[PDB]
DNA sequence: TGCGCTGAC
DNA sequence: GTCAGCGCAATG
């Protein structure tokens, strides 16, 4: 098993792989947290993240995307999601993603000096991101490859509350699964949606 | 809309 | 131990 702090691609899991549920993506090692959008360690960096349309400030343009940090929410009442209700902070997961940027951690945001030297982040796109993105898969989760953090900065989001934003750019030798070349690669690799054992059965009989 | 669960600390 | 949390096959 790859360690939890493994940076980079997971051996045996090619770009284009698909899983129906987040828990499955977690077991693959691609994105360990089954809920959180970012998997990171505040004093190391972020190993992966998921675009699932959970934050209104996310902007997905394929090879480039602006990701939103987590937090700035009031999850009281034993919740896991809510609208913005407070300013986000460059701590925990947000500090982790910032560390991937090839530049000294800056409390006011920073820009990378040769973004390609930054730490790699595995990116997964979820179907729920399809309401505001033409790159999200129609179903489940899809591993889209390695991206790097070009820069990050704070600014008020659509809600009026401060949010941390990150510009990610793809840096992977395998083709993007959404392009013509990528769909051919997926076909060539024979990749198909991974469902839990007995899921389809419980779906049909249902 | 709240629960069981997992990773970070 | 405590807390964060881009889930969800659930439930009204």
């Amino acid at each position: 098993h790859m360690p939890a702090n493994h940076f980079g691609p997971i051996p045996g899991v090619p770009v284009g792989t698909m899983w129906r549920f987040r828990v499955q993506v977690s077991e693959s090692g691609v994105h360990r947290p089954h809920v959180a959008g970012i998997h990171g360690r505040s004093n190391d960096g972020a190993y992966s993240l998921v675009l699932a349309g959970g934050y209104e400030d996310d902007v997905d343009n394929g090879n480039y995307f602006t990701y939103t940090g987590s937090g700035g929410r009031d999850l009281s009442g034993n919740k896991r999601t809510a609208g913005q209700s407070s300013d986000q902070k460059l701590t925990n997961n947000n500090r982790a993603l910032a560390l991937n940027c090839h530049s000294p951690i800056n409390e006011k945001g920073a820009e990378a000096e040769d973004w390609r030297q930054g730490k790699p982040v595995r990116v997964v796109r979820n179907m729920k991101g399809g309401k505001h993105s033409k790159y999200a898969p129609a179903e489940g989760n899809r591993y889209d490859g390695i991206y790097k953090v070009v820069k990050y900065w704070p600014e008020r989001g659509k809600s009026g509350f401060l949010v941390w934003r990150y510009l990610l750019r793809r840096d992977d030798t395998e083709p993007e699964p959404w392009t013509r070349e990528g769909k051919d690669r997926t076909r060539q690799l024979g990749l198909t949606m991974q469902y839990p054992e007995g899921y389809l059965e419980a779906l049909a009989n249902k």
